[PDB]
């Protein structure tokens, strides 16, 4: 709508959001 103010309260779900390629897992 005006900016989809929702997930911004946690940026999707962090972790995978920011990065994860570092984890050899």
């Amino acid at each position: 709508g005006w900016g989809s103010f929702f997930r911004r309260a946690a940026h999707v779900g962090r972790h995978v959001g920011r990065a994860a390629l570092t984890h050899y897992l």
